[PDB]
């Protein structure tokens, strides 16, 4: 898999965000992460955690998998990147997410989530509070 720029234009919530790719605006959706929904428990957390990471970052990289590009609703399904540091891994580590089920093949880094995720829930992070 190979990181390609892209340049930040709203953060939309935990799971979801708009991003000028490669000319466009286009909406990505976070693979392999299940936040909750802004209004459930830690919804708001988890959005201001991507909101954040995002929007003070120098450099916003995506990263498609090796499966199926786009879910049925259009949007792209990619590993997103806020200054070399994956949001995707960072929200599993913090608690503010579970590892969701693969999608169309795109694992590459399932076990990366499941290990950040088995860290939060001993640590009883947020949502393993």
């Amino acid at each position: 898999l190979h990181k390609e720029p892209a340049t930040l234009i709203k953060a939309i919530d935990g799971d979801t965000v708009k991003l000028m790719y490669k000319g466009q605006p286009m909406t990505f959706r976070l693979l392999l992460v299940d936040t909750p929904e802004t209004v459930e428990k830690y919804g708001p957390e988890a959005s201001a955690f991507t909101k954040k990471m995002e929007e003070n970052a120098k450099k916003i990289e995506v990263e498609f998998d090796k499966g199926q590009r786009t879910d049925k609703y259009g949007r792209g399904l990619a590993y997103i990147y806020a200054d070399g540091k994956m949001v995707n891994e960072a929200l599993v580590r913090q608690g503010l997410a579970k590892v969701a089920y693969v999608y169309k093949g795109n694992n590459t880094h399932e076990q990366l989530l499941r290990k950040a995720e088995a860290q939060a829930k001993k640590e009883k992070l947020n949502i393993w509070s």
